[PDB]
């Protein structure tokens, strides 16, 4: 119940470390100083402390009323924390889960849905960030792993966030969908326009590129001069700039700051598709 959720270590290495405080509670009865100490060495994580010490309490040899004396422990890392600790250890079978699948170590999954639901930064810089520290070939599922940890995390006992908060993250939560929404339009795109055949280009900074245009409409051009730098050796501009149009036009909405910053994307990537395409004359 409590061990299962420790993501720091092998099974046995976990093992190795709960039934010494186990002994450094009923066969030797000694007092608790750097016990702290060794319980923090022993795991690095507050939500592993947290679970180590749970499962402390499911031993049958009860010396009386100490209880209170460990679980004052509990409540001492809690205490503050209770956002972190309470969302490492709801996430923590779902980070195991998609651990497996992605070939990723839970913990640092548990570190993503903690931030997640810690931090500020805003939907773009989300996705960019996800993107960046989990990989291209990643970034669709880690957004699931955030959604399937947010429906444990309401569903437990104890859950990291109250009603109002898991709104505000509900709602991001949204803002990330209707991104990855515009991010498989994109990508069918490229395939089409064979943008990705010759290898030359990467759907990878292709995808960030999108992504800076929705923070900074106003500066598309400038954006878009790194990949026209590429995309010259083997394509077209008018074939670049209407994969980023026809993507931007099929893509929700609400991605752009307002309907006006919208706008100011599709006019300067339209102007864009007739300067080049009219260059394309003079060749």
């Amino acid at each position: 119940m409590s061990q299962e959720r420790i993501l720091d270590g092998e099974e046995d290495e976990i093992n190795h470390k709960i039934f010494d405080l186990k002994r450094t509670l009923k066969d030797n009865l000694p007092l608790d100083r750097d016990f702290i100490d060794r319980l923090k060495r022993y795991f690095k994580d507050p939500s592993d402390q947290v679970l180590a010490l749970r499962e402390l309490l499911n031993e049958k040899d009860l010396t009386a009323e100490q209880v209170e004396l460990l679980t004052k422990i509990i409540n001492e890392i809690i205490s503050g924390s209770e956002k972190s600790v309470n969302a490492g250890i709801n996430s923590a079978i779902q980070a195991k889960l998609f651990g497996n699948k992605m070939k990723l170590e839970p913990q640092l999954l548990r570190a993503c849905y903690r931030g997640f639901i810690m931090g500020n930064i805003s939907t773009t810089d989300q996705y960019i960030e996800w993107l960046g520290n989990f990989g291209f070939n990643h970034r669709h599922t880690i957004v699931n792993f955030v959604e399937q940890s947010l429906i444990v995390d309401m569903d437990s006992e104890k859950p990291s966030c109250n009603a109002y908060e898991f709104g505000f993250v509900l709602s991001k939560l949204i803002a990330i969908k209707m991104i990855r929404t515009s991010d498989v339009i994109f990508m069918k795109k490229l395939e089409s326009s064979s943008l990705l055949k010759d290898g030359s280009l990467s759907a990878e900074q292709l995808l960030l590129t999108l992504l800076y245009i929705f923070q900074y409409p106003s500066e598309s051009e400038q954006i878009l001069t790194s990949v026209i730098e590429v995309s010259r050796a083997s394509h077209e501009d008018s074939v670049v700039y209407q994969t980023y149009l026809s993507s931007v036009n099929e893509s929700p909405h609400d991605i752009f700051k307002s309907e006006s910053e919208r706008e100011i994307a599709i006019n300067i990537l339209r102007e864009l598709v007739t300067s080049a395409y009219k260059k394309e004359l003079s060749r």
